[PDB]
């Protein structure tokens, strides 16, 4: 019965989900000036071009856009990751007003939202065997902040009247994700995990530094399926977080 409300929230998930408590949870603060810088960390490879969507679904904490990823078609790569990650879902967090809804925070400031690209490890056999190891998956964190609409966002907000209700879903193919990406791809990364329950630690993160831009009207469009549906920020404990720059 997890939830985001006062009596299923996040303070709440330890109890059916004690690794809520462990040692690389996710999100954090990300801390600019403790953020350490690695040279070692190759730029990112995000590989796009052939993603093939095929559906949004209100699964009653967000809405997630599905992709096929029975083959390679998008795909994520290099910066801290070994190996080839294959694109399945991407979603967001947001909040009842624009003050708040991301989940990660840089220097204590909450963006107005935030996307997550989840991609699973193609060396294990699928998303299912790939949550179950530590490097299993990489989730690309993008914020949102308001102001100018990003156009590559409105065929999502246009199709989420079709998906009020819980459970509900659509056919959402040819969405193309790199409509969503910020002109650099400068990252912060750290091991962490899952945001949801069950809280697996088996996520690379890579959350960029530039967010992308959304209008009032396109948040508040994601207002009229839910709202707050954003985990705070859990302790570092015995992490660094290395930065691609500066
Ligand atoms: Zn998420």
């Amino acid at each position: 019965h997890w939830g985001y409300g006062k009596h299923n929230g996040p303070e709440h998930w330890h109890k059916d989900f004690p690794i809520a408590k462990g040692e690389r949870q996710s999100p954090v603060d990300i801390d600019t000036h403790t953020a350490k810088y690695d040279p070692s960390l190759k730029p990112l490879s995000v590989s796009y071009d052939q993603a093939t969507s095929l559906r949004i679904l209100n699964n009653g904490h967000a809405f997630n856009v599905e992709f096929d990823d029975s083959q390679d078609k998008a795909v994520l790569k290099g910066g801290p990751l070994d190996g080839t990650y294959r694109l399945i879902q991407f979603h967001f967090h947001w909040g009842s007003l624009d003050g708040q809804g991301s989940e990660h925070t840089v220097d204590k400031k909450k963006y107005a939202a935030e996307l997550h690209l989840v991609h699973w490890n193609t060396k294990y056999g699928d998303f299912g065997k790939a949550v179950q190891q530590p490097d299993g998956l990489a989730v690309l964190g993008i914020f949102l902040k308001v102001g100018s609409a990003k156009p590559g966002l409105q065929k999502v907000v246009d199709v989420l009247d079709s998906i009020k209700t819980k459970g509900k879903s659509a056919d959402f193919t040819n969405f193309d994700p790199r409509g969503l990406l910020p002109e650099s791809l400068d990252y912060w990364t750290y091991p962490g995990s899952l945001t949801t329950p069950p809280l697996l630690e088996c996520v690379t993160w890579i959350v960029l530094k530039e967010p992308i831009s959304v209008s009032s009207e396109q948040v508040l469009k994601f207002r009229k399926l839910m709202v707050d549906n954003w985990r705070p920020a859990q302790p570092l404990k015995n992490r660094q977080i290395k930065a691609s720059f500066k």
